[PDB]
C-alpha cells in the first residue's frame, strides 16, 4: 500500500564534486555589455536533479491492470543550514579598513526552488541577456533569439541531466508539468541576509484539485532542485555562489490508474 | 469545464524582438514638473489580451444566453530563474575595485493581474499632472491637478495591449463588476525583490453571490504588469526589467438570466 | 440591503486644484522643541465626509461589511518626475521614487470617529488653520484622559496631533498600520475581492445616528525628495464600499 | 460580563508632567563592562497597575467561592499617529545640506503586556551583570556572571511602576500559572518601527484547560513595556520614545473549587 | 499527563560563570581555506540536557506536546553597555546593540538529537576542545552519508559543524529558524501561551527510551560590537516545557 523513499540532492554551484570549493561557484566575472558576454563554465549554478527507482508495480507483469506509485506527500529540508553560522573562514570582514569584525558571512541572492514528480521536470528557456554565450558544458538553447528574453513558446527543454541546465537559463514550464509539483522562492540582492527554516515536522500534500498526486511513469520519482543560498566573498572581494544540499521524504501509495 | 491557458509578455517599453525586449529604455529624470516629458520606451505599461473563448450562443437576445464563467485561476510569474544572473553587463558590487558581482535586478516591484469578462475599468492617476506623455500612450490629456488624487471623471479601459502607462492608470474599484483585481506594489531602487512561483496555488474568482466573471462576447480578458525591479549598468544607467505571466483559466458554461 | 460607495482625497497639505494636490509643502525641521512651530501646509490631516443614507433616521441603517482599497497605488512606478537621483554625484540612475514613513489608518462608523489628542512635542504651536487643543501641556505627550476630541472636519486635525480614542468609537470600526523610516520602501496592495466584516462581538454593525454614514482616513504613502532634497508627504485617495441593512432599533 | 478598561503610560525615564514625559534622557555608553553604570531616566521601566475589580464577598474558608476570571481582552498601543511628526528639533535625512525632514523616531521596537490575576513574576536578566544601576531601580545587586543567562536563584516580582528596569528583568516562564504574557523584539538604532492598531482585535486568555487568569483578592494585573525607538537631536544625541498602552479586558464570574 | 519544566544556558563560547558567559571570545578571520583554525572560545557549541523522567516498570514516557520561549530577550533593550556607537565619527549616540545573525533551533526527543556532520569550509581545524570529525574531505562541504554524529554533550559540538539529520531522528522533532547578516535587526518573540503538537502522522510522540527525555538547542542572537570593532557572538537561554502522557508499548 504505502512507502516512503528518503533521497538527497547535493548543489551544483559550479566548482567540481571532492575538490576543494565543492559546493561553491567559481568566482563571477561581470561583462562589460550584453553583447561582449559569455559567463565560463564554473562561475554559475545549474539544477540538481535525479530519478529515484522505485519498488517494481508500474512495470509488473503479474497484472494486466495498471499500478502506479502516487505521491500524496512530502517533506523537503535544506540541509547544512548550521554552517551559515560560520563567520570565520577567509571572509571579507565587517570593518575590513581596521582588519576587524566577524566576516560577513554568506550574503545576497536566495533561490530555492524543488520539484517532485512522476516524469522529468518539463522547462521553459529564459534568459536575462539572450546574447549571453553559455559554454560548452552547459545545456542550452543555443542563439536563442531576443524572444528569450521574455516568453517564446518555441523555447522549451526537459531536466535530463544533474549540473548542466543553468539556473539562469532555464525554470519550470507551466504550460506542462501536470504531473510535477513544483515549488519556488527568489529573494535578490547581494547584502541581503539569508532566511531558512528547517523542522522535521512540516508535510507538503501533493494531491492536485482532483485528489490525484503525481503518478510514477516506468517506476521513477523526478526529484529537481536549486538551493543557492547566496555569496561567499574573499577577503579580495571575489565572490561566489554558495549552495547547500536538499533533503527529500516522499511518502507513495499503490494507485489503480 | 473548460481550461484556457495564455501568457502575457511584459511592456516595459524597448520593442519585441530586438535586444532590449523585457526592460525599458534607461531613465532620464526630469529637473523640474512643469518640464517632464518621458520619452516613449522609458516607462512600462501595462499587458492585455482577449483570448476569444468557444463561440456559444447563435443570438444575445435568447431566451436562454450561455456564457463562459470564469470561476478559478491559476497564475505564475514566468522565467523567475533569470534574475539568478550576476554577470550580464551589471554595475559591481565592488566597482572602484572592479570585483564582485553585479549587484543584479533591484527596487521597486509592482505585480498586478485581473481576470475578467470585460476589459478592465481604469482610474487615471498620475505622480506629476504636469507630465507630458508621448504619442505612443495612451493618456488623459490635459488631466489637471485633481488627476494627481482621485478624480471621478478621469475613467478608462484597457483596451490595448503596450499603451496604458503603469505610472497613469489603475484599476477603478467603483466599477469592475465583472473583473477580478490583484496587486502589490514594494517600492524603493536598491530594494531586493521577492518572487515566488509553484503550479499548486488556485484562486477562486467566484464573487460574494458565488458567480464567476462572465465572458462578454465569449472573450476572456487578460490584464497585467508585472516590474521586477532595475537593471544598473557599470555606467549607472537604470532600466526597468519585466517578467511574462502565465494564465490557467477554469471556466463552465453557464445558463445567464 | 442598500450599498454605498465613497472616495476620500488625501489632505498632505497643498491645496486642491493647484500644481502639488496630493502632497505636503516642503517640510522645515525646528532647531528645538521649545521654538517648534509647524507651518500650515507642511503636515497631513486627516480626511472624512458624511455620506447621506435614504431618510430612515424605529429604524436605522447597520453597516455590516466594506471594501476599502487604497487607490493609484499605479503612480508609485514613476521615477523620473524630478526625483532626487539613485546616483546623484554621477547625475545618473532614475527617481529614487517615494520613500519613507507609511500611515494608513481607515474608520466606518454611525457618529463622528472619537479622538484622542496625543502629540510627540507639546510645545509644539500649531497654526490657525490646525484644529488642536492649544498649550497640551507635558501630559499630551503621553495618555491623558482630559484631551479629548472628534473628527468633525476635513483635513484640518493633524495626523501627528490626534488618534483614534480606544476608550470610546463603540459605534465606529477603526485600523491602522505605521512603517516608519525616512527611506523605508512603500508595501502597499489593492484588490477587490477582500471584505471586512464591521459585526462587532453580539453581530451588529456601526448604527448611522441620524441617517449618517462617516468615513474618516489618512493614506502618507512617503516623502517625495527634490533633486535640492527638499522633503514633502505623499499621500493617496482611499475607496470605500460600504453594504448597509435596514435595522429595527 | 464585565468588561474594565485601564490605560499605562510608559516610563521611558525623564519624569511624569515635564517637558520630556515619554523620552528618557540622553543615552550614555559606557567605555567598558567594568565601570558601566547607566544613570537613572536614561533607561525604560515597565509600567504595571492593579484594578480593583468589584468586590465578590467570598467566603475564602468555603468549599465553593466566585473570582473574577479574565476570558478575553483588547490591547492597543495608542498615540502611534505622533510619529508622524519630522519637524520637531530631529537630526535631518540630508544632514550635510541641512535639508529633507527630521528622520523620526527609528530603532528598537519593545512591546510586551501582561494580563494576570497577580503580579507579574519575573526572571533577572542582563547583557553584563557588572553594570551598576541606579539607587532609584529595583534590581537584584551585584547578581554574578550567571545573571548574564538564565540563573534560577534570580527571581523578582513587578510590585512597582516605573522602576524595573526593562533591560534587567523579562516575564519568568517557569512561573505566571495565573498570567498571560506576550513580547516582540525588533533591534537596530535605524530600524522603521512597525505599529498596527484596530478596535477590532480580541485575544482569548483561556488556557489549554479553557480556564483565564482569575483575579485574587478581586485584583487585575495589567504590565506593559512600550519602547517605540529613539528619538536623535540634531547634535545626534539619541533618547528611548514611548507610548501608552490601553487594555480592555472582559471578565467573568466563575465559580472555583 | 505529567509536566516537565527545563531550561538550556547557550554555549556561545566563553567559559560558564566568568565575566563574558552568554559571549563568545572577540571573533578571529581566517587569511583563506588552507590555513583556517577557528580558536576555542570564538564559536558556538550546541546545548543538550537529558532529563531522568519518573521510573515507569511496559509503559514509556509520551511527549504530546510542548511550549518553548526564548528568555532574556528584555536584556537586548540595552544600549549603554561598551557598545559602539551610532555615531562613532561625533561619539554621540546609543549602541548599536545586538545586531546581525539569528540561529534559532530546538529539539525534543526520547533520544539523543541525531546530527549530519556539515561545515563551509573542510580544511577548517577545530580546537581539541570542539567534537567535529576531523580531516572530514570536500564532500563535508554538502551532503556525505558517512558523516554522522549524534549529541552526546553540552556545549563542544559546533554549530557551524553540525546540524540535524533528516534521514534519522524519527524519535525526535526539530525546528530550526536562520536569519544571516552582520548589521541584521533582531526579531524575537516570546509569549506562555503558544503550544506545540509533537504527535507524529500517526498520533504518536517521541516516546522516552530508558525514561530519558533529550532536549537541545542554540538560540544566537547576534553579534556585540566593542568601541574598537571587536565582535562576539551573543545567545540566549531557552525553557521547555514538555506535556507527557504514560504510553503501553509492549
Ligand atoms: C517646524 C519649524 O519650527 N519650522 C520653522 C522653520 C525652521 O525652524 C527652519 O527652516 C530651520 O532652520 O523656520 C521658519 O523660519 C524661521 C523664522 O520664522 C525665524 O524668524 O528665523 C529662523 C532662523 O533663525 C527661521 O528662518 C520657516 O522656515 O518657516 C519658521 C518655522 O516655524
Ligand atoms: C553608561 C555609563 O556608564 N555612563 C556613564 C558615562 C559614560 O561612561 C561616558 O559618557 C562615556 O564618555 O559617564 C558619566 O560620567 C562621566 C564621567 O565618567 C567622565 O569622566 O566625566 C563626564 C563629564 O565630562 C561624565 O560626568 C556621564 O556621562 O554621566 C557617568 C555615566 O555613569
Ligand atoms: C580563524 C583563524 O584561522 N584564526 C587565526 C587568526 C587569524 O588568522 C588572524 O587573527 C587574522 O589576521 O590568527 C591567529 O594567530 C590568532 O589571532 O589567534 C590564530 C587563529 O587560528
Ligand atoms: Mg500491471
Ligand atoms: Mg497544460
Ligand atoms: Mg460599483
Ligand atoms: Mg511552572
Ligand atoms: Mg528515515
Amino acid at each position: 500500500s504505502i512507502t516512503e523513499i528518503e533521497a538527497y540532492l547535493n548543489p551544483r554551484m559550479g566548482q567540481p564534486q571532492n575538490e576543494d570549493f565543492y559546493g561553491f561557484s567559481d568566482n563571477v566575472t561581470v561583462s562589460d555589455d550584453f553583447g561582449s558576454d559569455a559567463p565560463p563554465w564554473k562561475q554559475f549554478p545549474c539544477y540538481s536533479t535525479a530519478r529515484i527507482s522505485l519498488p517494481m508495480l508500474n512495470q509488473d507483469m503479474t497484472s494486466d491492470t495498471i499500478l502506479m506509485w502516487e505521491a500524496i506527500s512530502c517533506r523537503t529540508e535544506v540541509m547544512g543550514v548550521n554552517m551559515l553560522t560560520n563567520v570565520h573562514s577567509a571572509q571579507k570582514r565587517v570593518y575590513e579598513n581596521d582588519r576587524e569584525g566577524t566576516g560577513i558571512g554568506v550574503e545576497g541572492m536566495g533561490y530555492h526552488m524543488f520539484a517532485i514528480g512522476g516524469e522529468p521536470l518539463e522547462l521553459q528557456f529564459m534568459v536575462f541577456n539572450h546574447r549571453a554565450t553559455y559554454p560548452a558544458e552547459a545545456t542550452v538553447i543555443k542563439n536563442p533569439g531576443a524572444s528569450s528574453q521574455v516568453f517564446d513558446p518555441n523555447l522549451k527543454g526537459t531536466l535530463t541531466a544533474d549540473g548542466v541546465f543553468p539556473v539562469e537559463a532555464w525554470g519550470p514550464d507551466p504550460f506542462k508539468n501536470e504531473n510535477t509539483r513544483y515549488f519556488g522562492q527568489y529573494t535578490g540582492g547581494t547584502q541581503t541576509p539569508p532566511v531558512l527554516t528547517f523542522t522535521n515536522t512540516q508535510t507538503t500534500i501533493l494531491l492536485d484539485e482532483n485528489g490525484v498526486g503525481p503518478l510514477c511513469k516506468g517506476d521513477g520519482l523526478f526529484l529537481s532542485c536549486a538551493d543557492i543560498v547566496g555569496f561567499f566573498t574573499q577577503h579580495n572581494k571575489k565572490m561566489s555562489f554558495r549552495g547547500l544540499p536538499r533533503y527529500f521524504r516522499v511518502t507513495l501509495r499503490k494507485r489503480v490508474v
